[PDB]
C-alpha cells in the first residue's frame, strides 16, 4: 500500500458540536490522529501518517500557513507517496491554488474538508477523507496539479470554488469542469488542467518569509472609494477589484485604482460574478490604464496569482502574461 | 381591441449602446406595437457600473408617482447592477402593476444581438395581467425572474441571469408566460419602506473576506461614519479575524453590521460559527452582499437596532 | 409540550438496504423522538426500479384513509422512481397534511451514509405546520422539493434531487425551514383524480426518440391496446419520422398520445414544429416522460378526448 | 485566411417562420448559400465554401447521413483547412459523437446549429455560425476530436448534450465541462478530452453501407417489456436500456434483456438520468448477465458507440473494454 501523509490544518472536518442534530459547532478542535482513527477503512488502501501543521478555521488562513505548507511538501516529497491536506472549506479554494502554483513535488497533493462537523448526523468528513486518500494513492493523479477532492469528485486547484454556503456538494469547477469522478474507490480521469502548474511555474517560495501585499475591493452601486484608498495609503503592492459584470468598476473606485497604477501599484480586474472570465477588450482599456484582466480567476484566486507574480515582476505587461499562462 | 399602455423608463446599459435614446430603442422593435401602446422616457443614460442612490430614488419616485398613468413599466438598464436596482425597487415601489427590468449582454450592433427580443419579452411580461402582484421582475433569456433572488451568474453569457436559490417564476414562449411561482418574501406595497420624501439613503459599504484579509477597508468605512457595513464573508458568512475584530467594535459603537457571503448561492444563516446576538450582527440569509446592502440601507431608514434589522432580514 | 404524530410508510429503497424493516429504520435515528411521535408501517419492501401501479394505488388509499389518524406522513422510498411516485401522490392524495417522501443515495452501512439525516429532515418537514397545503414533497440534501418538478439529475450524487425548472420550495437548516415558494399547479385536493375505488390504472407506455429510431416499440404498445403512449421526443418534443407515423395512426384510432422530451429541462410546448391539433396529440409542458405518464394515466381515468387531456396537462 | 468547408444538413439554423415574434416554423428550408451570405463577417476570418449534403430536420437524422458525413470528411480532408457542419440541434449530440469516433481527418471538425429560426428576432444562428468558423479556423482546435460550438462555448462531441428544450444556452458538457470559451473571436482552450477519438479509434466506416441495428428502451414504474421484446423479435444486434438511477431496469425489462443477451444480443445499461455514469459494481452483476455498463454515455450516445463496437465484436467483455476507452 502507498505511504500517504496527512497534513492537518483545521476546519469543520476537525470540528465538533454538542448535538448531532443542531448546527452550531466550533472548528479545528480534534487532532489528526482522531480523524484517521475515525476512518478505519483507510488502512485498506494506504499507510497513513498524520502531522498537525496548524489547527485553525480557514476563515483565518494566511500567508504564513501557505508558505509553511509549500515548503513542507517540497521538503518532504521524497519521504512519502502522496499528500492529503485537511483544511477548512471556507478558503480551501485559495490554499489549493497557492499550492498549485508553488508545490514542486511531482506526487499527488490532495486537499479535503467537510461541510458538516464530525459530530453531525451523516457527517461528510469520513468518506471525504477516504476518497481524498484514494485520490492521493492513485498513480493517475500525479502531474495533474494540486487537487481538491469533495463529494466523490476530483477538482483542479485552479478552477475549484465553493459555490454554496451549506451544501455538501458545494465544491465545483464552475468554468471548466471536474477532472474525474470517484466510484467504489476508483477514478476515471477524463481531463487535466492545461494551465501551467507546480513544477511548470517559476514561482519559488522556498526562501520567502512573506508575500507581497495584495488586497481585494468590492464593486456595487454607489461604491465608496475609501477601501481602495486605504489599501493605496498603506502601500499595498497590488489590489484586486471584484468588479461588476465583465470586470467593470464604479467610477470612484476606477479613478483611485487608475491613479495608483501610475504610481506602480499592480491592479488586477476580476469580477464578483461567480462564473466566466474577466476578459480583455471589453469596456476597460487595460493597456491604457496599466491594469491586468484576471480571466476566469475570481477575486481571491486572482489575489493568489498576483502575490506570486509580484515576487517576479511589477510590470503590468509581464503580469498580464502571467495571468494568461497560469 | 385595445392594448395595454406600457411605459419604458430608460437608464442606459449595453441594451442602449448607454448612448442611444429611448425613442431609438423603441423604433428598433416595431413588433412592440402588436402587443402594447409604448411610451418612452429617458431617466438617465449611464453604464450601470455607475448606478447610484440618486438614480434609485428617482426611479422609485417616478414609478410611484406615475402608477395611475400607465398599465405597466419596463426599465431598460445595464446588466452589471440590474440585480441591485431590481431589489431596491422590489422594496420601495408601491405600484402593484407590473414593473419589469431588462438589459442586453451583447451590443445592439453585434451579430445575434439579444436586446431586441429581450425588450419584446419584457413588454410581453409587463403587459400580462398575471405579472401584477409578483414584485419587481427581471426578464432575460425568455425567463421571468423575481427581483429578490435574481443575480448575474456569468460575465458574458446571454443566459447569465438566474434566480440561483429559488428558481424562476415563469418561462416565456410564443409571447405567453406560464407562471408557476411567486416570491413569498414581502415586496412592494407589503413593505414599510417609503422613500417618497428622501433625498439620500443611509451609507452602507461592502468589505470582502479572503485569506490574510486586511482590516483597512472595514476601518476606512468606520472612520467615515458609515451607517452600515455588509461583510462578503467566506463560506457561511465567516470573517477573517482582523475584519471580525473591526466589525465587532463597529457594531458596539453604532454601526449596523450584516454578515453576507462571497459564496454565490445559499444562505448566510444564524446559529453556525458566529454568535450574532453576542456581537450585535445580522445574518443576511440568501441575500448576497450587494442585495444585503440594499436591504440594510432601507432598514436603516426605519431602525438602528440589530434585533429589528434581523427581523427585517427575516421578512423582506 | 406535545410533539406531532408522524407516520412513516416504508416501501424499500437503499435507505432500507430494501431489506431492513421500518422499526429498524426508526430506531437508527433516536433523535426523531426529539421532534415527533413516530409510528412506522411497512407497505412493501422493494427496489423502486420495480415500483408499479399497485403500490401507487395502495399508498394513495392508505394516506387518504388514515389522514385523520396522524399529523403528517413520511414515505421512505428508493431513489430511482421516487420522482414518479411523488407526482402520482401529488395528484391523488386528498389529505392536506404534509406528505414527504425521502430516500438515500448511499447504503446505510457505508461511510457518511446520507439516510439518517435525510430521514431526520424529512420528519422535520412533515412536522412543520408550514409544510401543509404545498402538495406532496420530496426532502433530500437539506432541501424541500415539490413532487411535480423534482427529478433525479445524477446517477450517484447525494445532491441528485433537484426541481430543475422552477426550483426548490425551501431549505432546511438547524431543523427549521424557510419556505419561499409553493407550486402554482393544482395538486392534491384541488385535482379531480380519485383513485379510492380503482384496482388498476389505464395502460400508458413510453417510447424513446433518437437518430434512426425504430417504430417497433411504439407499434408493440399499439398492438397491445395501450390506452396512452408518451413520447420521449428529441428537443422540443419532436419525433423520428417512423415513430411520428405510428403515433399519428394510433392517435386517430383511440390511443392518447403525449409528446414529452428526453431533454432533461424545459417544456415541450405547443406551437413549435408539430401541429398537435391536426394529429390529436397533447404537449406535456415541463413534465418529463415518466411524469407525463403519471398524469396521462390519471387523465385517462376521466377522459379520452385530446383537447380535454391537453387542458389537464395545462392545469396539473 | 484558412479555407473552411461548410457541410449543410438542415436544422432550425436553416429554418424560417412567417413572423419574427411567433414560435412556429419549419426546419431545413434555406440553402447553405443563404446562411453564408447572412453572415458577411465570415469573409473577415475565412474563405468559406458551402455544400448541401442533405436538408432535413435532425429529428429525422439516420445512419445513412452519418455514413455520408464521415466518408465525405475523410475523403475531402486534404482539400480544406477545417469543416463546419450545420445541423439540427435535436440530435446534434448523436451525430457529433458518431463523427468523433469515425472521422480520421486531423483538421478541426465543428458542428453548429441554432435554437431560434433564422427569421426570428435575435436569431442565434448568425453568431453561432461565425463562432463555429472561428473554432474551425483555430490551429489550436486540431486534435481535440469532433467539436460542437454553441453559445460562445467549444464542447467536445462525447460529453456535449442538449440540456433544455428551448434555451439558446442549451448545449452543455454536463459531466466534464467545456473545452474553451470564445470571446472576441479568440478561444482560450483549457481542456481536451482524454477518451480516445478520431484517428485513435479502430472504427473504420469507409466501406460500410449500413450500421448494426441498435435500439433504445425506456425504464420507469410498471414498464412494459413489449418494446424490448419487439427489438429482440426483430433480431436487433444491440439494445441500450435507458435505465432508472444507476442504470437499473424494471424487472420485466431486465428479464427480457437477460434472455436476449444469452442468445447474443448486445445489451448496454445506460440511464435516463441526465448526468453521471452508469457504473459497474452497483446493483447489476453485468458479468453474470453479459451486460455492458455505459459510463457517462447517455442512451443515445451509448447507441452510437454500441453500433460501432458491433462492427468489431459481439463479445460483451470486449464491448465493455470499448466502453471503457472511447
Ligand atoms: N469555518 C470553517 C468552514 C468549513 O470548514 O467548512 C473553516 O473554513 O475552517
Ligand atoms: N457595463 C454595462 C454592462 C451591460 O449593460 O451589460 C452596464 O451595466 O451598463
Ligand atoms: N435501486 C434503488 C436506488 C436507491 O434506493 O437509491 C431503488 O430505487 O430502490
Ligand atoms: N427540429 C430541429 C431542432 C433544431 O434544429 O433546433 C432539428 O433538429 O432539425
Amino acid at each position: 500500500l502507498p505511504n500517504i501523509t496527512i497534513l492537518a490544518t483545521g476546519g469543520t472536518i476537525a470540528g465538533g458540536g454538542d448535538s448531532a442534530t443542531k448546527s452550531s459547532y466550533t472548528v479545528g478542535k480534534v487532532g489528526v490522529e482522531n480523524l484517521v482513527n475515525a476512518v478505519p477503512q483507510l488502512k485498506d488502501i494506504a499507510n497513513v501518517k498524520g502531522e498537525q501543521v496548524v489547527n485553525i478555521g480557514s476563515q483565518d488562513m494566511n500567508d504564513n500557513v501557505w508558505l509553511t505548507l509549500a515548503k513542507k511538501i517540497n521538503t518532504d516529497c521524497d519521504k512519502t507517496d502522496g499528500f492529503v491536506i485537511t483544511h477548512g472549506t471556507d478558503t480551501m479554494e485559495e490554499t489549493a491554488y497557492f499550492l498549485d502554483l508553488t508545490v514542486k513535488c511531482d506526487k499527488p497533493v490532495v486537499m479535503v474538508g467537510a461541510m458538516r462537523p464530525s459530530t453531525s448526523m451523516s457527517a461528510d468528513g469520513p468518506f471525504n477523507l477516504y476518497n481524498a486518500v484514494v485520490t492521493a494513492a492513485d498513480k493517475a493523479s500525479a502531474n495533474r496539479g494540486v487537487l481538491v477532492v469533495m463529494n466523490d469528485t476530483v477538482l483542479d486547484g485552479r478552477d475549484v470554488t465553493k459555490t454554496n454556503t451549506t451544501d455538501v456538494a458545494t465544491f465545483k469547477s464552475v468554468n471548466y469542469g471536474p477532472l474525474g469522478y470517484i466510484h467504489n474507490g476508483k477514478i476515471d480521469y477524463q481531463r487535466t488542467p492545461a494551465r501551467k502548474h507546480t513544477s511548470d511555474t517559476p514561482f519559488d517560495v522556498s526562501k520567502l518569509n512573506e508575500l507581497p501585499k495584495v488586497g481585494i475591493v468590492y464593486n456595487y452601486a454607489n461604491a465608496s472609494d475609501l477601501p481602495a484608498k486605504a489599501l493605496v495609503d498603506a502601500g499595498y503592492d497590488g489590489i484586486v477589484s471584484a468588479g461588476v459584470g465583465n470586470g467593470n468598476l464604479y467610477k470612484s473606485v476606477f479613478d483611485t485604482l487608475a491613479t495608483a497604477a501610475k504610481t506602480g501599484t499592480a491592479v488586477v480586474r476580476s469580477s464578483r460574478v461567480p462564473t466566466g472570465a474577466t476578459t480583455q477588450d471589453a469596456e476597460v482599456d487595460d493597456a491604457k490604464y496599466g491594469f491586468v484582466a484576471s480571466g476566469t480567476l475570481n477575486p481571491q484566486k486572482a489575489r493568489v496569482l498576483l502575490q506570486l507574480a509580484l515576487t517576479q515582476t511589477k510590470d503590468p505587461q509581464q503580469i498580464q502574461q502571467i495571468f494568461n499562462q497560469y
